[PDB]
């Protein structure tokens, strides 16, 4: 039988394609991840259908410890994978279980290029420039959960004021970088993205923590290891290397 | 809950402690696995006993499809962790699980500072600099198993000639880059350990692919996902980081 595919917008992962009709099913979508979706499929020899999550988010816990998003999906057995870049993090992996990364990431900082500022630290030390980072996603919740002292004074002053510093999204966050004096810490691949087609923007700073994204399949599920060994697979023979050339490169930024 | 743990003398993950007097048992040892052991240890509640593989290899099937090393003491159910820098590959997870990668790396190449050499495709359009990698360990296997031109060109080369380019382990290979006209292909975390100690060699150009080290157990064991949880949880407290700093550093560069 066909796998239900939980997933959601993010560009250059999943996109609605463009036409000049309305689009149906799996069509509506292109992306590094409809590419890894299909070739998955071509090593395991499964159907799917793609679904985007109904709340449009990733998987965060509230004050009930009730999740969302796919996470939640895939909890309630309403998905069978979910391909996306959802980040391997603690709090998920207890809940449900990951393949190993088909990416490998860490969060860094977005920020005006042409400035005097090259790390965190700098950012941490001062209040003029503002900082922030997605609302409820991993790397707001790794500075939340965060003991080193410089990612601690980080989080003082990005929770405060009512979290006023923070985003609901990427693109809110870009445009904030963009039009104000603002940072937002992002995770770097999406900063590799974004600067390769804004250019006046750079990565200020190296990777402050290091994981990855994986393929979610709820917990006990038998394709979890079935997509780690594919997932070795095309990584072992340059595919996903090959894949990600293709969706990131941009040709109009120095 | 004592777990009987397989692993491989190996700078600077495990080594002999140093002592005027003879050492035995877990004292014998001490490095960045053994830290990584200790803290596992501490979250998941276990005792271990760390156990040299005898016949002193990774893990490498024949013509036959036998394995050897670590990986035939899991297959065989001769210990319950293997725990080593042992590279997560696609051919040793078809026989034995893994846990989620405690570091991540990938196949670079360890040369001589202040030559014109910038890449592999450097490497593999000439004849003159000779190059190779430890024989049958995942570097090599990576290059025996690609198809894509450059590192097909590269094992041609390899393996020509009774593999005279290929070396024993990484200690011949660092002999052999230092004293003759020589580049080793290894493992970039490795690399960072000898240019640390070793002023006059460099990494050449970027990571060539992207893999990971992680905790190996015999399929279906339940540790595995446990640990997994607890590297993420290390990884998130900056814990492996520090322990990667400690173990890493040298006495600087002039
Ligand atoms: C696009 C966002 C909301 C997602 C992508 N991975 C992270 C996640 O899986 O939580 C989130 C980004 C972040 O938190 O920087
Ligand atoms: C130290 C060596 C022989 C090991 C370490 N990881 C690789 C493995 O697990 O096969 C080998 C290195 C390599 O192949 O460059
Ligand atoms: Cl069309
Ligand atoms: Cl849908
Ligand atoms: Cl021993
Ligand atoms: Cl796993
Ligand atoms: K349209
Ligand atoms: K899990
Ligand atoms: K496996």
């Amino acid at each position: 039988r066909t796998l239900i595919v939980t997933t959601i917008l993010e560009e250059p992962y999943v996109m609605y394609r463009k036409s000049d009709k309305p689009l149906y099913g799996n069509d509506r979508f292109e992306g590094y991840c409809l590419d890894l979706l299909k070739e998955l499929s071509n090593i395991l020899g499964f159907l799917y259908d793609v679904k985007l999550v109904p709340d449009g988010k990733y998987g965060a816990q509230n004050d009930k410890g009730e999740w969302n998003g796919m996470v939640k999906e895939l909890i309630d057995h309403r998905a069978d994978l979910a391909v996306a870049p959802l980040t391997i993090t603690y709090v998920r992996e207890k809940v449900i279980d990951f393949s190993k990364p088909f990416m490998t990431l860490g969060i860094s900082i977005l920020y005006r290029k042409g400035t005097p500022i090259d790390s965190a630290d700098d950012l941490a030390k001062q209040t003029k420039i503002e900082y922030g980072a997605v609302r409820d996603g991993s790397t707001m919740t790794f500075f939340k959960k965060s003991k080193i002292s410089t990612y601690e004074k980080m989080w003082a002053f990005m929770s405060s004021r009512q979290q006023s510093a923070l985003v609901k999204n990427s693109d809110e966050g870009i445009q904030r970088v963009l039009t104000t004096d603002y940072a937002l810490l992002m995770e770097s691949t999406s900063i590799e993205y974004v600067t390769q087609r804004n250019c006046n923007l750079t990565q200020i700073g190296g990777l402050i923590d290091s994981k990855g994204y994986g393929v979610g399949t709820p917990i006990g599920s038998p394709y979890r290891d079935k997509i780690t060994i594919a997932i070795l697979q095309l990584q072992e023979e340059g595919k996903l290397h090959m894949m990600k050339e293709k969706w990131w490169r941009g040709n109009g930024c120095p």
